[PDB]
DNA sequence: CTGACGT
DNA sequence: CTGACGTGC
DNA sequence: GCACGTCAGA
DNA sequence: ACGTCAGAA
């Protein structure tokens, strides 16, 4: 009665639902705590274009606890989306909502454009083999051992709003073969350091057990999931193989054909500069013919 | 085709109510985020004894995210209650729940027993002048600026469970003169470092605006409080003055002689007191009543 | 008052 | 795909 | 400053 | 699990 006379303090951790993702926001760190999304074959197809979008504060966040572009611009860290724009080609609105800063963490440039991008590509690749893919992604600030042997959590904050820069990122992938398939569910949890990572490390190297990630993150993922349901490691029922340099450079150059002038030859000179082979790539003619 | 098919991830931040306090727990740091308490004159009066209490994990916290006594003992940090036992003399059940580790943060030993203890004493002193007092306490991990210009949050984690050691503690104090009076409410917010603090800093030196604390903590305190109305400065309408070295040392000395179960120990207590040249009437009497033994 | 350790 | 960065009204 | 054009990523 | 021991000069 009298204890709650003026209300309990507010943490602001309630789930916020958008068109194709949901998130819980961390008001102290100015970053999401988790972002849940659902991927299917039809959702990664469409005409939504990120070039019509722009990062902006989430109007649903109280501005005292929101990040702003001034925090990121000039900080040496990129704006890293947790729910990617590439998963929302089907809806201009869903894609534009992924550019709210409530979906964004400070991320290393090479990591966001490289390794983490390839992990996002693999999740979309999974929709060719599973009807439905659920993904939870978010930031982590993990401890390290200090010179005297004590354990310490240390992370940079940037801007006037002290946006927290995570030391690692996590992704939980849950895939279901079909709505009526009796097959087991595929589940994987991964933790990737927020730094440049090349093509030598395989995705299985960053895998962790779901119980481990839950203890590190203070969250419990997919709490409605039946624990006696057959759930297999996604690295056992699938490959968890990311694209190599040739596949990645080839896929990116195919994407780049949607460009406006005849700078395609410069784009074509880059392909033989890295000595990638002559893939079909018939989009060259489907672009001009 | 349902995003919430298997449920949203749970963060575990729902408010937990106990006999005389409530808290929100941080499952990642193994500490409370805030602890809300209410005190009055009658609440700080009673026979409840903390000697009959033990620190123990809160049995309502999932053991995966619970602190344990093994994280604290030998770490160099003490178990610091955010809702103090001293606010719960009226109820042995209320006091026992403040020894749940859901109410505990790793706190500097000297700060625990000294400056923070004196702030808790001032909160109970406020019940002599206000009928109802609300207090929100909690930990903070604040950033610091290195020589190279960039800003870093750094904090220790202790034990196998990595209990986060705060750099700072906060306390928000809301006091109402009476439930029928029209006098505006008094509010103070304070942030003290989790370190030894002597007797020189006055409490007002750690005072911050409520808005600055909310920005630092990511919390909104007292959301049903009418910030629009006149709200007075608690360090203006009241003292915000802690006990000094003489009053504090005297207070502890009188409570120490009641626990003199060895005559040589009562004699030692006497010697330690005479550094500060103190002699009071009640201790004068209480000394002889337990000296004859 | 707030905490601890030794049999 | 993922982003930043250099200009220009 | 904030919206486009150009460039880059093992 | 329970009696001691300590806390700005
Ligand atoms: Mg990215
Ligand atoms: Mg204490
Ligand atoms: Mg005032």
């Amino acid at each position: 009665a009298v204890l709650e006379q003026f209300g309990f303090p507010l943490t602001g951790t309630e789930a916020r639902c958008y068109t194709n993702h949901a998130l819980s926001y961390d008001q102290a760190k100015r970053v999401p705590r988790w972002v849940l999304e659902h991927i299917s074959k039809s959702k990664i197809m469409g005409d939504a274009d990120r070039k019509h979008c722009k990062f902006k504060p989430d109007p649903n966040i109280p501005p005292t606890f929101s990040a702003f572009n001034e925090d990121y611009v000039g900080s040496g860290w990129s704006r890293g989306h947790m729910a990617p724009a590439g998963n929302n080609k089907f809806s201009s609105k869903a894609m534009a909502e992924t550019f709210y800063l409530s979906n964004i963490v400070p991320q290393d440039f090479d990591n966001n454009s490289g390794y983490w991008n390839r992990i996002e590509m693999y999740c979309r690749e999974l929709t060719e083999r599973f009807e439905d893919v659920w993904v939870v992604s978010g930031p982590l600030t993990l401890p390290q051992t200090r010179g005297d042997g004590k354990k310490i959590v240390s992370y940079q904050v940037i801007g006037e709003d002290n946006v927290a820069v995570p030391s690692h990122l996590y992704k939980v992938i849950l895939a279901r073969r079909s709505s009526v398939s009796t097959e087991p569910l595929a589940l994987g949890a991964f933790v990737v350091p927020n730094e440049a990572i090349g093509f030598q490390p395989q995705l299985t190297e960053f895998q962790v057990s779901l119980q481990d990630l839950e203890k590190l993150s203070g969250l419990v993922f997919f709490p409605h999931l039946d624990r006696t349901s057959d759930i297999r490691n996604i690295c056992s029922v699938d490959t968890c193989k990311l694209l190599d340099f040739q596949e990645f450079t080839l896929y990116l150059s195919t994407r780049k054909i949607e460009g406006a002038r005849s700078v395609l030859r410069l784009e074509k000179i880059m392909e033989n500069l890295k000595n990638a082979e002559i893939e079909p790539d018939d989009y060259f003619m489907s672009r001009y013919e």
